[PDB]
This record gives C-alpha cells, structure tokens and sequence, in this order.
C-alpha cells in the first residue's frame, strides 16, 4: 500500500519505522486506507504484538467499534479470526469494551470467525465474556454450524455445553448444524450432535434432504445411522425435544 506509509510498516512489523512515523504526522494514527482499514487492522493482522500493544497505547480512549472497515470487520474481528488469545485479551481489556456480538457486512459475530477456525481458547474466552452462540450471520448460521461444518467436537461442547446453544435451528439453505457436519464427512461430530445434544435428524432442507441425504460419502453415511436409533422400530417416542 503507497500513500498509507504506516499501514504498510505494520503490514512488515518494522516497530522502530512505526515510530517514526506517528513522530512525523501523529495524524496517521487513525487514519483509514483504501480498505476502510487503519493501522491497528494490518498489526494485529500480521500479529505484530510489539507494534499493536504500541497502538493500543495511543488509542486509550478509542473504542475498535466504531472502526470497521469497509468488509465490516473491526480490529477485534481481525484479533478472533487470527487467534492469538493473547491479543485478544489486549483489545478487549480495555475501558472501552468492544460489543462481543458486533457483526460484519455479512452478519457473523467474532465468535462465528474464532470458532470457524477451530480456535478453542479465542472461542471460549468470548463465550465466557459475554458472547451470545445465538447470533445468525446472513445465510441464518450460529457458530454451531460452523462448528460442526469444520467437524470440531470440541467447539461443538464448547457451544452446546457451557454455551446453552440451540441445536436444531435451520440455516437459508434448511440445514441444521447436523446437516453441516455429514456433508463434510465429519461422522463422529453427527453422531454426538444428535446423541449427546438431542439433534433432530428426521428434518429434510429446502430440496427435500434428510441430513444423512447430504452425507459425503456412502461410509460417512452408513456410519451416522449405524450409530443413531433406528427411529422407525423405536418402541417410544422422544419425551423432550430441545429448544
């Protein structure tokens, strides 16, 4: 980036060019490129902890949500995304807290990004703060289906468990976080979804589509009804349902 100097040092982790350069024209500090991104964006970016902790310091009464950029992503959304807990703990321990459910362009929430990248401690150092598991982007998605769309059986606990988070709730395409799961082969984290967290699997999607219909592959399939109660000999019908 030519015409953004200082973004650009932080994009390199150059430190000592930083400094020289809110020295010439402090001004730069908050100052937003082509992408709607200021120099806070590219630092935690790059996890330049040195340069970001250096920042912070000069944006003591800054609150990062009033700077999204131009995708709607704020520095904390960047800080989740990227994972590193550390940073995180040094944007969000601040006077100013961020709002934990702020959503991007597109609806998702910092917990959607931590949890789609399979960052555990991100994911629940935001849950325990605060964050809701609730929160649907554009496509109706919680990060459950995210979840157990990358097959995490652990971030699939993380939510259902301590995070209370619903289970059968429908995404635009009519798919469950179950559905997600068998359509990237992801059989243990069906199996639990369903025999753990009371997951409904008699659902079909906007096409017609039971769940184990949008399996990957024919074992993935054959394994989640191998695995689950053959519904159709069931002697009694489920006594709850969940949600």
């Amino acid at each position: 980036m030519s015409n953004y100097p200082l973004h650009q040092a932080c994009m390199e982790n150059e430190f000592f060019k930083v400094q020289e350069l809110l020295h010439s024209k402090p001004s730069l500090l908050l100052q937003k490129d082509q992408d709607g991104r200021i120099p806070l964006h590219w630092s935690v970016s790059f996890q330049a902890h040195e340069i970001t902790s250096f920042l912070l310091s000069k944006m003591e009464n800054v609150n990062l949500d009033d700077y999204p950029d131009d995708s709607g992503w704020t520095p904390f959304h960047i800080a989740c995304s990227v994972g590193n807990l550390e940073v995180v703990k040094s944007l969000y321990d601040r006077p100013l807290k961020p709002d934990l459910n702020k959503i991007t362009n597109q609806g998702v929430t910092c917990l959607h990004l931590a949890v789609g990248k399979k960052w555990f401690e991100v994911s629940q150092f935001l849950i325990e703060n605060g964050a809701s598991v609730r929160i649907k982007d554009k496509f109706n998605q919680i990060p459950l289906h995210r979840a157990a769309s990358v097959g995490s059986l652990k971030l699939i606990e993380l939510l259902c468990g301590l995070g209370k988070s619903a289970v059968n709730w429908q995404d635009k395409q009519g798919w469950t976080p179950l559905f997600h799961a068998l359509a990237e082969g992801h059989g243990d984290a069906a199996v639990l979804l369903v025999e753990k967290y009371g997951a409904e699997y008699d659902l079909v999607d906007n096409k017609g589509a039971k769940a184990e219909d949008v399996a990957l592959n024919e074992q993935v399939k054959k394994f989640f009804l191998n695995n689950v109660v053959d519904k159709l000999a069931a002697a009694l019908e489920h006594h709850h349902h969940h949600h």
